[PDB]
């Protein structure tokens, strides 16, 4: 229940995205169901929001648009000038 990616500074949003999406799909490997709260780390900032990983397709695209969020303000409120790691845990 738990998944982590570490994201360059310079990174596009696609591979923002891809981020966001290796953890979402790590998640969903372990047939595990409920919310998730997933955090972007940088710096001295850090962001979390919660996102329901039900089974669906849809409730992964959420879970993945959370984590896109939370990297976003990370990268915004560090200037793009540090690593984001970010997290999902179930």
């Amino acid at each position: 229940a738990s998944a982590e990616a570490e994201v360059k500074p310079d990174a596009t949003i696609e591979e923002i995205r891809a981020a966001a999406r290796r953890l979402a799909e790590a998640l969903r490997k372990a047939g595990v169901s409920g919310p998730v709260t997933v955090t972007a780390e940088a710096g001295d900032v850090s962001f979390s929001y919660t996102a329901d990983l039900d089974g669906t397709e849809e409730g992964l695209k959420r879970v993945v648009e959370a984590i896109v969020r939370a990297a976003i303000a990370a990268l915004k409120a560090t200037g793009g000038t540090k690593p984001v790691l970010l997290s999902a845990v179930l």
